[PDB]
């Protein structure tokens, strides 16, 4: 009989990389809606708005950056995916993962990923809208997401992200609007926002499969 996959496969960070993270991410939220340049376009994005409550589905568990979801074998190229043996051989193995912007939109808040050559062996090759189908260098949408809102799908994020790199792209980011401390901050319009980091954030993670 068949084994079956695991429900995605991805970088799952350590303890203190994720909890790291995930206070990073809350700071930003805070920051973000205290920020005077927020406040004003507040008409575009939905007495003040806390962001850390409207990002109302956050992930319970530690934060990840997902490579494929399988859904344990029944995603379309689950079975490929995890027979390459660059997954086998990755398989409970440590990574370095580089963060360099965190953003929001009116659906996720989440962390950019910049995934090295090595890293980017284990992207997967079949993905829904992949980033060479918008000419950007595939796994251009690796991020951790942070929250959704309510009605919103984690796998929303990595659209959210692809859409926000397509419009740098562009060259569209516009001046930075704001000098957080980490970095500057950018209003790409339609309430989407980037925090661009002065120093690329490093987390370590394990790849491995989560079945739940
Ligand atoms: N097509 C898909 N359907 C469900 N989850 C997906 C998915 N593609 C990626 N994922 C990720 O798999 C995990 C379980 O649902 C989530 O963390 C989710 O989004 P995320 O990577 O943005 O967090
Ligand atoms: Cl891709």
């Amino acid at each position: 009989e068949k084994d079956f996959l695991p429900l995605y496969f991805g970088w799952f960070l350590t303890k203190k990389s994720s909890e790291t993270l995930r206070k990073a991410g809350q700071v930003f939220l805070e920051e973000l809606g205290n920020h005077k340049a927020f406040k004003k376009e507040l008409r575009h994005f939905i007495e003040k708005l806390e962001l850390v409550s409207y990002f109302g589905k956050r992930p319970p568990g530690v934060l990840h950056c997902t490579t494929k979801f399988c859904d344990y074998g029944k995603a379309a190229g689950a079975e490929e995916y995890a027979q390459q043996e660059v997954v086998k051989r990755s398989y409970g193995k440590a990574f370095k993962l580089s963060i360099s912007a965190l953003f929001v939109t009116p659906k996720t808040a989440g962390a950019q990923v910049v995934l090295t050559d090595q890293e980017l062996q284990l992207w997967p090759s079949d993905l829904d809208k992949p980033s060479a189908s918008e000419g950007l260098p595939p796994g251009s949408q690796a991020h951790v997401t942070l929250g959704c809102a309510a009605d919103v799908q984690p796998v929303q994020t990595g659209l959210d992200l692809l859409d926000i790199l397509q419009q740098v792209k562009g060259g569209s980011q516009g001046e930075a609007v704001g000098e957080l401390p980490r970095g500057k901050l950018y209003s790409l319009g339609k309430g989407r926002w980037m925090l661009s980091l002065t120093k690329k954030m490093e987390v370590k993670a394990i790849f491995t499969g989560y079945y739940g």
